[PDB]
Formats: structure tokens, C-alpha cells, sequence
């Protein structure tokens, strides 16, 4: 649905397969690059950022190279910015990315690091970084909290590292387990539920232009 989208399996290269979700005008994908993997740089129109959710990454961008730790760095390559990718480790990087035609004044970095501050809403401690185009906040959701209902200005897009999470939007509900997103487009209502035993790990990326 659009607020629970459906991916679809992709296999890029040899080396990267993807899950892609369409969120209206953002793409949002899941990604596995095998391990060792030499990823060619490329550019396109669309603006992107990503994090690695297990394993590391090395970016080639603007003639650098720039290590990226899992669940801490996220990076930036604006529209038509080359960039290219190894993975340095025997192991497999699983990563996101979200992928967008921007219209914001360029980012001032190609690496942003997630820091400690407080979730708005919920007002539970978070890991959070603005960029020029988007805000990513990472969050432990405690066993048996309740996401309050709200209406956001911002386009959200969001998903879960472990566990089970009751998310409802505007006038759909699904449990949500790492693997799937939920979207929720600008003004519409969202709340959740823990309803596990475990503290869930919650990520997600407010898109801050429409
Ligand atoms: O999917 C994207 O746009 C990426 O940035 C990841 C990527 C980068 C370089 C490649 O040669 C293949 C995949
Ligand atoms: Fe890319």
C-alpha cells in the first residue's frame, strides 16, 4: 500500500541487491553488497543519502575516501556528485539509501555522524543529524510504549532494526518487523505501539522539502 509499500527485489550487479520502495517521489531502498565488493562510481540527477545498518563501507567521493560505521555515519552525494563504494570487510554490508530530485541549496558535507539529543514528539532520549534535505533520527522505542498520534508537516519514512511494531496510519494498521517501511506523507496521522518485551530500535528520515 502507499503507506506500507511493497519493495522490489532488485539485482544491481554482481556484487548489490536491493529492496526498493516507492514513497511517492522518494525512492527508499534496502541494500546487501557482497562482501569485498568494488562498487563503480556513478552519478545521477537524484540526490542520495544512506547509512550501513551492519558491516562497513568506504565512500569515493569528491577524490576522498571516507569510512562509514554501521548505525553512526550517513552520507551525502548531491545531484550528480560521483561517488562509488568498497566494502572493506569478508563480510556483507547491509545499508539504506534514500534516493530524491531535490530542490535545497547544496549540503556542506559528504559525511554526517548521527549525535545524542531528544525526539520531539515522544521526548525520548535519540540519535538525530540534520542535512540539507532530510533529518534521520535513531531511537529506542521501550517495551510497551505508545507512539502518541501526530500530524507532521514532513514526509516520513521509517522502519525497525528488531522486534515487532504496531504502526498505524491516517486509517491503516500493520505490525512492522525489520525488512518493511511505513510512509507517511505529509499531514497525515501516525502513532505506534510496543506492544513487545524488547526495546525496539526505530529509524527514521524526515524529508524536509516538498
Ligand atoms: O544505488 C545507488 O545509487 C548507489 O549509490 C549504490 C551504488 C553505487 C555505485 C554502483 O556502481 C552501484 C551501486
Ligand atoms: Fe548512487
Amino acid at each position: 500500500s502507499e503507506f506500507f509499500p511493497v519493495p522490489k527485489p532488485i539485482k544491481l550487479n554482481p556484487h548489490v541487491e536491493l529492496e526498493v520502495f516507492q514513497c511517492q517521489d522518494t525512492i527508499f531502498q534496502l541494500s546487501v553488497i557482497a562482501p569485498n565488493a568494488k562498487l563503480e562510481s556513478h552519478q545521477h540527477p537524484e540526490s542520495q543519502i544512506g547509512m550501513v545498518l551492519s558491516g562497513e563501507l568506504e565512500l569515493y567521493i569528491k577524490d576522498v575516501i571516507k569510512p562509514l560505521r554501521a548505525l553512526q555515519d550517513i552520507h551525502v552525494a548531491d545531484a550528480n556528485v560521483s561517488h562509488g563504494f568498497v566494502n572493506p570487510l569478508s563480510e556483507p554490508m547491509i545499508g539504506f539509501d534514500l534516493k530524491r530530485i531535490t530542490s535545497s541549496l547544496p549540503s556542506e558535507d559528504v559525511v554526517l555522524t548521527l549525535s545524542n539529543n531528544q525526539d520531539k514528539i515522544t521526548h525520548l532520549p535519540c540519535q538525530s543529524v540534520k542535512g540539507s534535505w532530510f533529518e534521520i533520527v535513531m531511537m529506542k522505542i521501550p517495551s510497551g510504549y505508545s507512539i502518541p498520534p501526530h500530524q507532521g508537516e514532513q514526509e516520513e519514512i521509517g522502519f525497525i532494526l528488531n522486534g515487532k511494531l504496531e504502526i498505524f496510519i491516517e486509517n491503516e494498521e500493520q505490525c512492522l518487523e525489520y525488512g518493511q517501511i511505513y510512509y507517511a506523507p505529509s499531514k497525515v496521522l501516525k502513532k505506534g505501539y510496543n506492544s513487545s518485551n524488547q526495546d525496539i530500535n526505530l529509524i527514521k528520515i524526515l524529508i524536509l522539502e516538498h
